[PDB]
């Protein structure tokens, strides 16, 4: 339907050539501890000022159609990198454009292309073998504030935080990170069941300071249902009111009749009750209230399965929690007294369900309930000045816990780009299969050393003789370019998650050998 | 999606340098005693003729892209001064604009922009550091009127205005500037409790001049809901018949038969009698109702709490006023006969609720409630012949107003510059770390000199000559720009908040810092 | 959001100089008695030939953005001048452009522009001052011709309409100005009550010229209600045949069946009646309806106060009319025979609500309620040949009046500019705070000469020379221009509003003042 633009042999290999280094040119001043950032302009507001690789990646687009192409496969590359590690973008977007490079100028006439892609995989996939090898777990806590500090441009402070974040809820907790209003980060933990759901009626204040409701050793009722009915909430103000003890009402919505009844018995003979809206919308309402009802230790009336009916409400029917308080926007229960074998149940239930399949949304609120159920959660309130500043610190933080999460899961190596350094001896035992395979193989091993050699680079020193004495030091000293001198890696804490420079190396490889396997372009005439 | 230029080193950083200048040089002429105005044209009428360095700011976009982007972090700056402190636009912009220029030169291969800019910010801290330990609280009037008449670009009476509406309503009270429609300003109080809710039908009027309803130790009966029946009227007219007082019927309406009849009963038996519409339309309307009940003494009649029918009304339920008005748009109510101690339970409550969250709009309605129970309003008519200069009186009295509020926040500094000035020395015992932190040290001690100079600049005098002189001047001589002479400042009154130094100071620091970080710059081609 | 141009210094000033020296040159052509005439082209029809100064001004709109500016400014000046005196657009529109001129030169790098707007004002208020000092009342009506006259290009005929007009309805009464299809000017003036509501059934006409109804000694009866139940109408009909009197029935609507049976009764046994609308659309025509039952005596039957039902009529709540005439268009009601104690209380009333707000249409309602009560309405036809020279006139006609009124409310001084001219020594008795201060004073001086130089000029006569010699002649002779020789003023009757004269003034001042401290102007890029 749309005319076509057809381009043959090596124009359109240079073509493709020039936009993925000026993509990777682009990207590439934003690696290691002396990179700088990367302005880019937003249409409505302000501008974005960044340093992380594919952020600067996606927000390049170019006007010529092949140049274009290159740009959309380094950006490919930089997003598979960015969605399956969440770190490492950078090295990705070096090593594509290394690989594409090299394996540009070995295609000629009898050449073979699909074979040094071939040969490429095969290398790479002994490079991913020889990193596993060669990797160590991760024990001491010290160690997650080093991978914390690495991954967050050398920030002291981040990686302490993220290391008490992680101490107090759990190397595999939840952690959230959000802008803060204030000059420094600030790391609050949720413990117990909080939920943002305040009180109906501004008329249970009970309080002198917080305008909240305060209560301790509580009853607890929930209903699936809404409360409208006079007889269907009477009963358990009995029972709360023949105990003496303060009750809480958690529904759907306490209806306009049931609100007043409590508002009155509150007022007038001053009966401790409360009530709460239930948390939730959909399913997830009710996955909710029966992890409140196992947590506190009771049953969920109105319920699908058993249809518990709220008249015949008995007082073994009600939890019990040691101290509850709900103020205008959000309610937590704390101490909850419900058997610690319901809840171990509960718990493995919400992991059993994390590991039957996967939506997106699903797993994150499976997370969500299991830490609120174990050890609750914790939230970082990322400080700063203005919002450029804030948004750029978020980025760095939520990259320090991708790469701490990833060095949990898999494990770590040393860091600044040497983890790929040690491993071109490994290459050095491949036998390729033919000219082509000992091509491929050499571009692997020309590549290898293309992180090191940027990262000495942008701290204005000469990579090729940095990357030469590395290789000729010991097999634990490398360089460290903060301070720029040879040095301890594992000593001086710059390592890296293991996971991170596979996945990076990975996707960089299997994008750009397919890349260099191309002879002819189409691309569409710009008409307009 | 769409094609980008990307720009590489020091072409981004002169075109940055270029639209961070023009903004600055903008703006930079409205500094100081002896500054002059800017005319911004306005699309829909009248061109705005202003001194305001925000506002001067916020209308400044440029055509080409990366001017564009320096402009707008230098609005980003302007922006954030004028919201958190309400003063020192100018300074934070004409730091900001230094600051990048010093820094775009010491970006060279070998620096770390990155610790230029962490040293910067540690000595921002040290510098905000001193200027909190050098700073004194305000407690004489007098230091009020010597704030608002410097803020206010030396202007006597507007300072005597200021200090005469905080003696009479507080120094915490809630005064509002308006346009007025004569020549000179306004200063007028609302004491007591007034809302602009007018008599509905015209026949309660029993005055001889206003054409108003005027009562003296009046009953006052309150009705959250409607008044339509004739039974739920007639208790409380018989209660005021029987003691031969005057009644007042403040409710969301007073309903056709209602109105009928008190009007009828008035015309006929002289029946002293008004109804007016209860303030509000949300849930202000029923926390105003219970702030008159409290003030006055009674209850409210029909609240979802209690249901105080209004046929079982008593006379020790109405609420007695020393003297109420009520004319055609507002009504006013004087010495209510409520008991000092629920009043000042209720304003503990105000208090309290004033701490608890922020909505941008419920600490009005707050701090409107608390001054109309405690000490009234203030309303400031700023008087002029043209729109115009009404509009820029206006704005110098609301710059005036922030300063006076965050002088007494927070205290005092010399005026002038020079407190920053005389924080030169702070900077001389800071140890940098590395040279980039030395750089920034530097960066942030040439700044320090920028407001005073731009301000003797502005006068007609060489800066630096005036600078230097005020240094080997004593630890508290300074320089008066107006007169022109080296004089004694707290003696001459010209001071500063110190809260509007210190938030300009950071703020400019912290966007201009993270601005002299970037090495390439990605912006949308313009396509339109 | 629009990329904006910005100018700074001596180009942006040079560039509204030329915009307001444009507008300014355009306005000034219609100044003195020998000025000429401006024709606008109108879009729609024929072009516009008027002799107004804010009309002239309000008309041009200049391409060049810094010119309209300027042009915005000095149409600020004449709008306002407009509509706070209703005369005097000219001379504040001379007087503006010879601030800003004067003033323009006067910025150097030295200068202080906001001291000297400071001394401008000051010397302002000395000035007005001194003329508020100089004027004299207004005492006869030869010196209200003499100002209708001047006001009028020097119109005697104008002159004496509206001299008789405020003899016969009062220095204070209410005047309007329509155009007349004749081809002189003519003045009526309505007595009594007469509002534009006809009968309503062609049946009722007892005359035999004009169609009309005519009565004399007539009972009124008004109804708020409308009247369409046969036991409604048929008591006052009873009353009405037993006392053998006409009878007037005046209300929002006489329905068909009450119609019918007014029709059919006055055909057949030849009762007279007469049905009227009631005047006014909302809470006007309660008012009016009070207003007619109060001058005529009786009541209002429907009143939501007292509900007077129309069945229990009586004969004492009919009013009594001497003579009352209704056609087809309006009816006329004289010689009502109501106490003249509830007339002047009514009276009182409406001038006591003349003064408790404004919204620029109830001030103008209670005028015409308290004329049609008190002495009647004058109106003046316009004649002319064609629709320009009708609008023409009608303009001259609306400034005379306008002129008329301030020379009543405030007092008369020397016309033709010299009362400007005698309050120069008063600006000699100033002493400037400082150099900018006696800069202003100068510029004050200088302009203060301008309208008697303008008057001059147009005249084809020196301006300078004859200001000269003016300042040299007595303090009493000044300049004729249309005689072109110097005489008394006072006794040839060349005299002109103070508050005229006071307002233009203060205004341009104001106006211009402010715009001469700009150094930086900002105006959106002409996209379109
Ligand atoms: N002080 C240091 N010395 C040497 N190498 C470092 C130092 N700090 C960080 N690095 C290395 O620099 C890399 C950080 O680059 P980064 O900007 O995170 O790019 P990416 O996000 O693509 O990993 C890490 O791989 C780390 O090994
Ligand atoms: N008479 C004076 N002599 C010396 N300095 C003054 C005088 N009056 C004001 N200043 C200084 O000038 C500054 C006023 O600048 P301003 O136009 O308010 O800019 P901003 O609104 O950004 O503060 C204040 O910081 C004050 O210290
Ligand atoms: N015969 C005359 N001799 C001298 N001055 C006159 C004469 N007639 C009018 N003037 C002066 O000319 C002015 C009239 O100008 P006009 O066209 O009304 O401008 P504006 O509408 O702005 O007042 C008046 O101020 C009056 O004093
Ligand atoms: F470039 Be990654 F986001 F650290
Ligand atoms: F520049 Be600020 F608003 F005084
Ligand atoms: F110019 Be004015 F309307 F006489
Ligand atoms: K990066
Ligand atoms: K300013
Ligand atoms: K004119
Ligand atoms: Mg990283
Ligand atoms: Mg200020
Ligand atoms: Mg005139």
């Amino acid at each position: 339907g749309s005319a076509k633009d057809v381009k043959f042999g090596a124009d359109a290999r240079a073509l493709m050539l020039q936009g993925v280094d000026l993509l990777a040119d682009a990207v590439a001043v934003t690696m290691g501890p002396k990179g700088r950032t990367v302005i880019i302009e937003q249409s409505w507001g302000s501008p974005k000022v960044t340093k992380d690789g594919v952020t600067v990646a996606k927000s390049i687009d170019l006007k010529d159609k092949y140049k274009n192409i290159g740009a959309k496969l380094v950006q490919d590359v930089a997003n598979n990198t960015n969605e399956e590690a969440g770190d490492g973008t950078t090295t990705a977007t070096v090593l594509a454009r290394s690989i594409a490079k090299e394996g540009f100028e070995k295609i000629s006439k009898g050449a073979n292309p699909v074979e040094i892609r071939r040969g490429v995989m095969l290398a790479v996939d002994a490079v991913i073998a020889e990193l596993k090898k060669q990797s160590k777990p991760v024990t001491t806590p010290e160690e997650i504030a080093q991978v914390a500090t690495i991954s967050a441009n050398g920030d002291k402070e981040i990686g302490n935080i993220i290391s008490d974040a992680m101490k107090k809820v759990g190397r595999k907790g939840v952690i959230t990170v959000k802008d803060g209003k204030t000059l420094n980060d600030e790391l609050e933990i949720i413990e117990g069941m909080k939920f943002d759901r305040g009180y109906i009626s501004p008329y249970f204040i009970n309080t002198s300071k917080g305008q909240k409701c305060e209560f301790q050793d509580a009853y607890v009722l929930l209903s699936e249902k809404k409360i409208s009915s006079i007889q269907s909430i009477v009963p358990a103000l009995e029972i709360a009111n023949a105990h003496r003890k303060p009750l809480v009402i958690i529904a759907e919505d306490v209806d306009g009749e049931a609100l007043s009844t409590l508002v009155l018995n509150r007022l007038k003979v001053g009966l401790q009750v409360v009530a709460v809206k239930a948390p939730g919308f959909g399913d997830n309402r009710k996955n909710q209230l029966k992890d409140m009802a196992i947590a506190t230790g009771g049953a969920v009336f109105g319920e699908e399965g058993l249809t518990l009916n709220l008249e015949d409400v008995q007082p073994h029917d009600l939890g019990k929690v040691g101290e509850v308080i709900v103020t205008k926007d959000d309610a937590m229960l704390l101490k909850g007294k419900g058997d610690k074998a319901q809840i171990e149940k509960r718990i493995q239930e919400i992991i059993e369900q994390l590991d039957v399949t996967t939506s997106e949304y699903e797993k994150e609120k499976l997370n969500e309930r299991l830490a609120k159920l174990s050890d609750g959660v914790a939230v970082l309130k990322v400080g700063g000045t203005s919002d450029v500043e804030v948004n750029e610190k978020k980025d760095r933080v939520t990259d320090a816990l991708n790469a701490t999460r990833a060095a949990v899961e898999e494990g770590i190596v040393l860091g600044g780009g040497c983890a790929l350094l040690r491993c071109i001896p490994a290459l050095d035992s491949l036998t390729p299969a033919n000219e082509d395979q000992k091509i491929g193989i050499e571009i692997i091993k020309r590549t290898l050393k293309i992180p090191a050699m940027t990262i000495a680079k942008n701290a204005g020193v000469e990579g090729s003789l940095i990357v030469e004495k590395i290789m000729q030091s010991s097999s634990e000293v490398g360089y460290d370019a903060m301070a720029g001198d040879f040095v301890n890696m594992v000593e001086k804490g710059i390592i890296d998650p293991t996971k991170v420079v596979r996945t990076a190396l990975l996707d960089a490889a299997g994008v750009a050998s397919l890349l260099t396997t191309a002879e002819v372009v189409v691309t569409e005439i710009p008409k307009e």
